[PDB]
């Protein structure tokens, strides 16, 4: 097996002299062979400080040059990064971080004060304390290289009450890199010159985007800030070869391709990738339209990674398993084996090979629920088509039932996304007298534009959906209830509501 | 880790009505589903009478449908199959399989007479009594799948005295197969049609073909017969889009293309892969001209596997390491961290990291030989360039040592291919007055056409070539003397002119 540290080091031996770490903005430029002399000597001064390998080490951080140096210094020395969002609260972080049990916590700094007050006996390290623009502080002894197990624990990642921490194990990286050359069709080269538009705290952000850049022998492009206009012109300057972005960003960046008085020379980008399951069919048609390179669609967890995939996707939920992957489409709530008739909507499960998790951190109960008899449970619902492809149809958490019919609020969202007037749609299920469900809209109007419910009835009856998927009721808001992170609170609004 | 089970267990899974392997002049077609029932059926009928995991087993057959099922069902079974090619004697077979002390071996039928004459306790097993154009001959118990590890042997492949059985682990195959996408860009898909001209008694013909033709849920083509136009007309027919050929096969390829009467369609094929290190410059521009696709050059072994290519090559011995490789350039002779000063001649070797065998069966002497300190030493003289880039200058038991300055015949014989006159050529050295070795050409005229020293000595004089290098004597031949297998005996040679 060819764990992260073994990747590149080998990439290092065939490319030690061609760019792995650009950061343009900021002018610097480090080749493979001085990013792992960087890597290297920050692992010595963390052992010499006296941190030890398997020992839990948390990442708060904005991505950036330092960060990458830092979580691969770790990963060198043999201790486990736990790579966490750095725009979650204070409190949360300090929270997980004492349940973690870590050793210590690497952060760009008020989250240290939080990790005091918390109790936890982590240690902080700051970032700046350690590297700076690429420059490390260096003292200690070489140090050994531990022995890496193919089931022992490499990195921690966070999931969406509190984030869960997923354990990655070392034999994991591997098939977490290459699904990039099977699926979405990337070589080896020096040729390869990725932006980094990704979280590094997100796994594709780190395997899919990152490792994947340095272990082709390729570049990694930094980016500390998203500005669409900024990022087109990196394309142009850097001639960046591929890209994995958000819907969001894609549909900023589309926008911002789309000027004919524009000079920008998108030429070199033949990737774009992309988890496009909540991807409206507009959003995807703009990407096609003003974009270059083949657009590739997947679908992935941080428990599994790559499960299903598209090469140019027409829609975002039709998709198929590629190389590495084993799926099912099982009985809600049933076991492994309860195969549903084709047609028939089920939980989409996925074989847990080397690329999965082997279990949430101090949390039995929730991994016995989601790792079972060698099979990894999405709680995502689906349907085979008569294509033999895979419909993605929603979570099976979201999902509503009325009058005992499976309706999933993700397909009515999009419709009425369309609807003269609407600029935001959430779909919830409130009680009825019948002990099930009626489908209710909650939706925000277009600046300055008046919404009504006979008119957004009118647009669902002209829709293709079957009458029993139509919203029995619609709630005209002025806002939806969201956290720090922009996600709307589901549960806050059948409250308010209702 | 994925066996080669267990990446056509999971292809069969993904693709299950999707066809698998085409024997089109036959009309034999099986999908991926069909091929694993008839495995099945083989490998229970094999176990039945006798077969236990890990027994060796030889296979000695031409390609064909049937040999295809025979080698999986082996597999399958958990026995290890040993691949012959069945153009060697039948005394040179039956020593080899009795040297290999194997169980059993499965013959397509007077190789038997010769095995029972051995003394071997090789039972003989018809390929016609197991399976005949894809149907088997059922019965016995379904059987347990064998626990199949890492490091355990699972296939044996035999090299150019006698050839060595290399073994190849479990683990190794992966990456034997996935070198096909990081190197070549080869991705998975429906969409792969692969031409099966290279033997299954080759690694490439049997893990970067047939596995790899699989593996990626696409479709096999069967060439039992290899023939220029027929190969072709099978491209536009199957709608083939790669293909692996010898430098022999594609120089015939290329010609039957040239034609402007010809109504030919190759646009389906977007992949021509080769091994090109003897191929001249000349054979590789009418590959360019008259050929679609990307051209790719790798530099290969029976007991590594990949180690270099290059895309788009201009020459066929400048190449370099892709993923999973990692490469030195040592002293002649020496210990395997003495590395050449760039721009000096040395033995390439390659490590030994998964895609490598674990030895020589039964040759504990040449394994320590060929495997030192995590390294395999390729038995080849190349040099870094100035681009950083890798030249392969010929084997090292080749190399001519003249006035003590190294020689390599290739080079030579390069140059002299082209000469006015010259249909085949072999550089050889022979024992001059100082204890060293004077370059000497022999040299076969093309019909009709008379060759003589000085013409041969003015050609060279107008060529490249640098002084030292020019052969000092011609031997004009009618005939180069030659094995069984067109292959020049060099040691015969040298004593027919000296
Ligand atoms: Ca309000
Ligand atoms: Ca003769």
């Amino acid at each position: 097996m060819q764990t992260v540290n073994e990747m590149l080091r080998r990439a290092a031996t065939r490319a030690p002299d061609h760019c792995a770490l650009a950061v343009p903005a900021r002018g610097l430029r480090l080749t493979h062979a001085e990013l792992r002399a960087r890597v290297e000597a920050v692992a010595a001064r963390l052992h010499a400080d006296g941190l030890r390998p398997q020992q839990r080490v948390a990442v708060v951080a904005p991505n950036s040059a330092d960060v990458v140096i830092a979580i691969l210094a770790l990963h060198r020395l043999g201790a486990v990064p736990a790579l966490l969002n750095p725009r979650l609260k204070s409190a949360e972080l300090a929270e997980l971080i004492k349940r973690g049990e870590m050793t210590a916590a690497v952060i760009a700094v008020q989250v240290a004060d939080a990790i005091f007050q918390s109790g936890s006996g982590a240690r902080i390290i700051f970032l700046g304390d350690l590297v700076r623009d690429g420059e490390p502080y260096s003292y200690g002894p070489p140090i050994e290289d531990p022995q890496r197990e193919p089931a022992q624990p490499a990195f921690i990642f966070y999931t969406s009450g509190l984030p869960k921490a997923a354990i990655i194990p070392q034999r994991a990286a591997e098939s977490r890199v290459l699904f990039m050359s099977t699926q979405v069709g990337l070589r080896h080269g020096r040729h390869n010159v990725v932006l980094g538009l990704m979280p590094l705290y997100h796994v594709v952000g780190f395997f899919a985007v990152l490792v994947a850049a340095l272990a082709l022998d390729g570049t990694y492009v930094v980016v500390e800030e998203f500005r669409p206009v900024d990022a087109l012109q990196l394309v142009q300057q850097e001639q960046v070869t591929s890209l994995f972005a958000t819907p969001t960003h894609l549909d900023a960046l589309a926008a911002a391709a789309a000027h004919a008085g524009s000079s920008l020379k998108l030429d070199s980008l033949r990737h774009v990738t992309f988890a496009g399951a909540t991807m409206p069919d507009a959003v995807l048609e703009t990407v096609h339209q003003h974009l270059p390179g083949e657009k590739v669609n997947i679908y992935g967890t941080t428990e599994a990674m790559n499960s299903l995939y598209m090469r140019q996707p027409k829609t975002g939920t039709e998709m198929a398993p590629g190389f590495f992957s084993e799926v099912r489409i099982v009985r809600i709530g049933g076991g492994v084996d309860e195969i549903v008739a084709n047609g028939e909507e089920g939980e989409l499960i996925v074989a847990a090979s080397d690329s999965a998790f082997v279990g949430y951190l101090n949390q039995p109960q929730a991994t016995a629920e989601k790792l079972q008899d060698g099979w990894y449970r999405t709680s995502d619902v689906a349907v085979w088509t008569p294509e033999g492809t895979v419909r993605i149809l929603g979570r099976v958490d979201d999902m509503i039932i009325s009058g005992g019919e499976n309706i999933h609020p993700s397909e009515i969202e999009r419709v009425l996304g369309t609807a003269p007037g609407v600029t935001e749609v959430v779909v919830i299920g409130l009680a009825d007298q019948r002990w099930g469900q009626s489908v209710t809209a909650c939706v925000v109007p277009r600046l300055g534009e008046t919404l009504s419910a006979d008119a957004l009835d009118t647009f669902c009856r002209s829709s293709e959906l079957a009458d029993f998927k139509r919203p029995k009721r619609y709630f005209i808001l002025d806002q939806l209830p969201k956290n720090a992170l922009n996600k709307v609170l589901r549960r806050q609004l059948v409250q308010q509501v209702s």
